[PDB]
């Protein structure tokens, strides 16, 4: 046992490794719609950056993590990344719709892993999960919502010219 | 035969000469293109600033070739640069489809170069070939490609007001 | 017709056409000339340098060329850029004394431009080709005069050392 | 097929497929190693710096080989991220070893990839892997081999002192 | 063996090994063109300024293929670096008349170096030629082609005003 | 004989052509020395900058006798520059021995110079040799000195720790 843990779980060190693969694999969701967006039958080049910035911030989601596992005492274990369920993601408004649903399933997670931190009676990873990733998540999903908003009254994703015009004045 | 003259193939040479005046035809399509958009029933001033930058962009590819054939020794021998096949290029669509099938008939050109380099145990021509050409028309097949896509999906060439807004907010 | 065309004959326009395709013939003879001075065996670079100048102020001549048809309302209708007389341009003298003749050239089409504009009571176009290109070309041919002479009086083409000395002092 | 697409073989599209999920695997293994290093019973944190500057710069390596895919019209496939074949890297002698030994299995594949881009006749493909990737391998290994051979020296991985200095005087 | 050897055959660590000899010898011949023109019964300091440049140029190509040998895991085996041909070196033409000899000698084993990284498979060596030699040296043979050119067509050797007003207005 | 020449012996112009391939041989072994140190199994950077650094300043001293050739009249006749001894130097502490016998041994044929110069009473030689290379050379041995001392006391060669240690805070 570490020098430093005191009062970490062995269910939420556990969960915190769970919650670190998600994270990593949110981020590769997030590269798999970047890169679609690059096609050349795609080319919806702001789609593409503002999805690389989701992937780069789950990715520092997962550094936080990984941070607070060390800083526990608990142990880190990695798993595979899973490859995302699309190679095409169909349109803008799929994307954004699909990564709202992605959103909201890490913060559906996230608030078990709160319960857990609760019922546990560990009040560092409880505020630790408050102040770094509720919050994030409640704004990540109520832009993504905005988004599919815009998107759909636009006439997406039957009207190109409506992603083309998103994609110019909201993403860029 | 030139002072300078090592390792270079009379083949080489004659390649090269072909190459110079492909150049300077693109460069005169690019042109040609560039004009008709400012026709004041055509009145695209961002294709027309496009096609003027990708003009001059093929005159510096001709600069370097004729760069070339001094520095290895061989002679420049210029040729006709023939007109192109169109005077009315229809529409920003046709174009940009116009523009892509030129440029992939001048990377087919290349290739067949970079072979003859090769074939002809020539490591200066196919390296100069290799870092100043290919990945630069890979660059651009791809980058008009994209454009091609955008005005197809927002409704050209039927659409003017597709044409109108992919000039503003992609060319502008 | 043009929503635009007023006052516009259409020899005037016919012979635009064929002003732009001399400018640009022009552009090509001078190219030919400074290229032809990087040559390893020739290796007169203010001589490649003044011809390549040269070059592209008569490219910025067909250009206002091409925007007066634009502008008037008549059709450009491009043509094959013929390539020069000569591949070898012998010397400096040489070339010289070649563009000398070119630019005399140039200046009895452009006369007979004007002449054709003050016949078809066009203002507009006289008065264009007045304040652009007579002046231009009447400088242009003095400068060319210029050079000649002071080759010519230096003992070139003979002396090698002429021509290397006054590529240095005059077009350096 | 692409628009884009042209002279790209089905082979070099999906090496280049698996190229890029080797590039995100030897990312995960340095993010691995990177966090070993902040352990609370490790606690070598320019090591974990080090490490964490390799893991990113994998990671541009997999988006140069996303970008190529894409402009050259082929289709990217992502696969999963793999873990590492350690949890516990040791020491920093073994890490810097297992490095060294994952920079080589990953450039044998790169000079694998060189050779289908050879035997299809793709110059492009040829020249991209030279330029970006080539020499970028033989420094690493260099580097790595470098470091190992200074900790080996120093008397690592039995003394825990020569790793404290390394990590304080090379790596910091 | 080295641990960071790989795809790096043994005649290639030779030929580079003969390499370095051959840019040690260059850069000395070139010492000695300099030391030469600063003779108090030659006194061309330009010339003399030139050649020290190509010397210590020689000198870095010589670096960078030392550089090679050790990251691929060669061992570098120097050789005795020979006297030049000559002591006198006559004039100024006859100096750039041997510096293009021993420029088109040093591009034919670059040449054959090349060869044998293509027929070993070794394409970071290939490719390092390339990038770092080939072009250098057409750069290189072409200037020296253009010297000999301009002093010859300018009387030397037999003027001796020819050399002094070359080492004035090029060299200079 | 030249113009310039006065009070300068046969003698001491065949010894300052002597002294200069001396100069030009110390160089090389620094040169040698300095690529042993950035070999992937030695690995000490500081060592090689060092070497390197005295490999450049023994150049220096070559070219200031080099300019007193000329300037006394003089004939500089230059000598194959030989290789090192060694190909493989052991050690910092023995590379650092090594360039102390060097040093002593350019010092002892700068004293022979230095007497021959007193003996065909030449004091612009003599002050020459004193200016600008006894001091430096006493100044190069007692540095060395320091070097051996220091690494001798660490526990080199021995200790690979030492050797690393005082490659970064004497020598970095
Ligand atoms: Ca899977
Ligand atoms: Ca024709
Ligand atoms: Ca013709
Ligand atoms: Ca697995
Ligand atoms: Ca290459
Ligand atoms: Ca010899
Ligand atoms: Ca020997
Ligand atoms: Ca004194
Ligand atoms: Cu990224
Ligand atoms: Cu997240
Ligand atoms: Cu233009
Ligand atoms: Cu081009
Ligand atoms: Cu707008
Ligand atoms: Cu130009
Ligand atoms: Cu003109
Ligand atoms: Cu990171
Ligand atoms: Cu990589
Ligand atoms: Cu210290
Ligand atoms: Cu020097
Ligand atoms: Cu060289
Ligand atoms: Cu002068
Ligand atoms: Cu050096
Ligand atoms: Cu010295």
């Amino acid at each position: 046992t570490s020098q430093v843990r005191q009062n970490y779980h062995q269910d939420s060190e556990a969960a915190i490794n769970r919650q670190i693969n998600l994270e990593l694999y949110a981020s590769y969701v997030y590269l798999s719609m970047s890169e679609y967006f690059d096609r050349d039958d795609v080319a919806l080049k702001n789609f593409a950056k503002y999805f690389h910035h989701q992937s780069h911030e789950e990715h520092e989601h997962a550094h936080k993590l990984m941070k607070l596992q060390e800083q526990r005492g608990g142990r880190i274990f990695l798993q595979d990344i899973q490859k995302a369920d699309e190679d095409d993601w169909e349109s803008g408004l799929n994307a954004m719709e699909a990564a709202l649903h992605l959103e909201k399933n890490v913060n559906q997670s996230l608030l078990e892993l709160h319960k857990l931190a609760t019922d546990k009676n560990d009040p560092h990873l409880a505020d630790f999960i408050e102040t770094h990733y509720l919050n994030e998540q409640v704004k990540a999903i109520k832009e993504l919502g905005d988004h599919v908003t815009n998107l759909r009254k636009m006439g997406a994703p039957e009207s190109g010219l409506a992603e083309y015009l998103f994609d110019k004045h909201t993403l860029g």
